[PDB]
């Protein structure tokens, strides 16, 4: 065949994480059943006239898998720190959880800063439930802000449930992962 990386998926509840990955490898949205954690997924991708088998390692942290998360680390080529643009509060999170942690099991490690659920950007609902706590969704802007502050490969959003911008997301990371 041909290149081996291994990508690894990590963000707060909720924010979109596990869906993502289903969308990229199964083709199609979950609606019915979400596991916490989607297996071990390995999928061929093709990104630059290169033949990728990109390795998808779900995490979470709550609560089983706090414990657990650091195990899927080690061998990592790629990370996909998660937030959800309907939630900053998982932004608020990237620099002060994501990132030191990341850093910390994966330095040197290529950082995509994914943005999820980005359908919930104009979704009515979504804005009031915010704007009662004094919140707006997340700003593409301050997304890319975001991204460049804690040094990441690049910023990508995407809606898993729309699956749009998702193909996008992996071919960043693989990029990010093919860059020796
Ligand atoms: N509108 C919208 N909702 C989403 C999207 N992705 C996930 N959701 C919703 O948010 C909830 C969380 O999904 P999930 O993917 O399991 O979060 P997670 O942080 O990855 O959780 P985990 O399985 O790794 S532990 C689900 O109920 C799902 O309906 C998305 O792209 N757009
Ligand atoms: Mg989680």
């Amino acid at each position: 065949a041909a290149i081996r990386k291994k990508l690894v998926i990590v963000g707060d509840g909720a924010c979109g994480k596990t869906c993502l990955l289903i969308v990229f490898s199964k083709d199609q949205f979950p609606e019915v059943y979400v596991p916490t954690v989607f297996e071990n997924y390995v999928a061929d991708i093709e990104v630059d006239g290169k033949q990728v088998e990109l390795a998808l390692w779900d995490t979470a942290g709550q609560e089983d898998y706090d414990r657990l998360r650091p195990l899927s680390y080690p061998d990592t080529d790629v990370i996909l720190m998660c937030f959800s643009i309907d939630s900053p509060d998982s932004l608020e999170n990237i620099p002060e959880k994501w990132t030191p942690e990341v850093k910390h099991f994966c330095p040197n490690v290529p950082i995509i800063l994914v943005g999820n659920k980005k359908d919930l950007r104009n979704d009515e609902h979504t804005r009031r439930e915010l704007a009662k706590m004094k919140q707006e969704p997340v700003k593409p802007e301050e997304g890319r802000d975001m991204a460049n502050r804690i040094g990441a490969f690049g910023y990508m959003e995407c809606s898993a449930k729309t699956k749009d911008g998702v193909r996008e997301v992996f071919e960043m990371a693989t990029r990010a992962a093919l860059q020796a």
